[PDB]
């Protein structure tokens, strides 16, 4: 694309975009153009607005388009171009991607007893509610757990509401103890944008 | 894919796909999953339901998956697997796509006066509400009119609503009238699906 | 989008797109852009050309756009914008939509023996190599037969080449004949972008 | 979808995905299942191969399944269903996504000269050859320089290449140093997956 600024925009969220060069106040000789989900190609907004969009995204009296609640379909490219009262054109690029921030991650089926040497079904974590998915991290007494890598193994699944589009996501984790380990670890759950058991000698 | 019956659900309109092989009336063992818009790759749809999906689609009485409105995000793929009494599994795969039928197709401005041998914008005529897309003709008496043969023009714009995601179509037909040809033609357009004439005098 | 002549472009064949309003011969203020499954958002081309688009598409000396082999990422939108000796600016805008012929559809498993008044699988119909998808319907004795109208039932299977993404069909076709109905009935398979079974009464 | 385990694997290079519960060789009841950006849907794999998926994945004597150069078109969810001796299923669900390393950032161009109090173009940084796209990030004397934080801002262009797809990065930098700052700088950019530094002299 072109060289633009890039914007996040969380979800529910006004969203004001700028026009460069655009005089303070009208008449205003300015076009909007954006390309997102809820586009075929380019669609022009103009100052006059009207019609079903002005419900989604209005052009203020200086020139900045505003978008009262932003949603999953209004990820994409937004673009003005405007002239002064001299004359020079100015273009404003931007792309446009939006977020959403889940519920705190929660530990819903931990074991309570661990028995060295063999592999053990940890835990279940669960984070609901993000956009875009996200995934979910262990840890074991602040250091990082990595999958395949010393007897450690995850399994995950993403789901997704069916009117929202959020994000759930869950993670399953299963360790194999090492012998003459700690007989209490903390093992954490955590999202990227406290599970105590006995261990068994 | 597998070998799927292939539905066409038109939105807005509720819609019930069989689980053969399942039992009459409840207990029974089948499970429905659907890869639509709206998942992430396979979901599973139960008898007991439950959540935000009993608003989108729940498993009825018989077994039979039950949706009160399709929208565009339900298209996809249906599938149940159920076991009768005796124990013989059997499976039900669909393919569902959904449409919208537009408003009637209308000329929103039109040519009253042509020039035989230059080129003439005839008009533009505006279809709304389609959905998949779906085109627009245009046709000289009867018979179609192919854009680029015999000095016919044709361009397209497709906008789509912000809220309903339902396409508006627009078509611009351009021709020039052949010397000696009919002084009075009849210009039609029309919508042909994705899965007023204008009678203008001609000065030859 | 824009208003733009739609462009239907066969895969495998060249395509060559005309930039409007442009000098016949360089020196040319013209530039095309381009948004297909190639790029991200839009790309331009110049008359200089240079790097790995020489390749997909070049400005030609003329300020046409020239495709030496269109494929299926080809698919989008492309526009020209020139200006001539005057100073007029003119635009091209094009959507080009591309398509691939398949061979021509072939019966794989007919029924030699049908019985009037139950259910029967009468053939299975095959086409390979088609863009987009398309679809089979089957007839019978030249008029068209719809599933699930008066003991017609069809499925349906797509699949596509893992290398080329071209289509290959296959459909089943299930019928309950009629009694007293015609004895050598002759049913047709047909792609949109000969079986004659015996029939007991 | 379902539980999976998450795969991710270097374009270019081969990837064996192992079906659970197999016997160790042949005989075997076991299928693989893929959904990739190659396959309408799902794509049944057996032990006996064949036709032109054998270029692309083939099932090994163990029952694994082998792709020899893994492209951005096999991402998507790949499942093996066996059956060992006894009679016992066993499934195997992966979920796979695709990456590519690009080469070094490199600033290709850079000011020599700031004015403090106003704001200066910086430099330019560029990454060749990523997937998926990731981003670029710029530092001041080791701290990350946040855009549109402190008189910071930042444009970027990602752009793919027409036959690898492959992206390519550029970012641009500006400042407005601050008055009474350090004069000689040190402002460098760095790549961040997604799933020379420049030493001007600052005039106050
Ligand atoms: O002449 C006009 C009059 C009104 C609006 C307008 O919109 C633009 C302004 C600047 C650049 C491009 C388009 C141009
Ligand atoms: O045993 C059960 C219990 C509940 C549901 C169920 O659903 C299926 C039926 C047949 C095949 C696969 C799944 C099977
Ligand atoms: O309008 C709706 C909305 C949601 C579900 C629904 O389907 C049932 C209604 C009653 C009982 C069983 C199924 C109808
Ligand atoms: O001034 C120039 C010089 C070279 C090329 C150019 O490309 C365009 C031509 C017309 C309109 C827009 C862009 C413009
Ligand atoms: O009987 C067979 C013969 C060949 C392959 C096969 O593959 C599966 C194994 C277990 C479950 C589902 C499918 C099963
Ligand atoms: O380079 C390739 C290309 C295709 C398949 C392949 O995988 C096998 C090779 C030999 C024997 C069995 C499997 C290796
Ligand atoms: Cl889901
Ligand atoms: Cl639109
Ligand atoms: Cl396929
Ligand atoms: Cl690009």
């Amino acid at each position: 694309g072109a060289m633009a600024q890039n914007i996040t925009a969380r979800i529910g969220e006004p969203l004001v975009l700028k026009c460069k060069g655009a005089p303070k106040k009208p008449p205003q000789r300015l076009e909007w153009k954006l390309n997102t989900g809820r586009t075929e190609a380019w669609k022009v907004l103009s100052p006059q607005g009207g019609g079903p969009w002005d419900s989604v995204a209005r052009v203020l009296p200086n020139g900045s388009l505003f978008l009262p609640a932003v949603g999953i379909q209004d990820e994409g490219i937004f673009r003005c171009q405007a002239m002064n009262r001299n004359g020079k054109e100015t273009k404003s690029n931007y792309r446009v991607r939006v977020y959403q921030i889940p519920g705190k991650p929660e530990i819903v089926d931990s074991a309570s007893e661990l028995t060295a040497g063999v592999p053990n079904k940890v835990g279940t974590c669960v984070s609901e509610g993000s956009y875009p998915a996200g995934t979910l991290s262990w840890h074991l007494d602040g250091k990082p757990l990595v999958p395949n890598e010393k007897g450690v193994s995850v399994k995950e699944q993403t789901r997704r509401h069916p009117e929202t589009g959020l994000f759930t996501l869950q993670s399953e984790l299963m360790v194999t103890p090492a012998r003459g380990g700690d007989p209490r670890p903390t093992f954490s759950c955590s999202f990227s944008p406290p599970i105590q058991p006995r261990v068994w000698e």
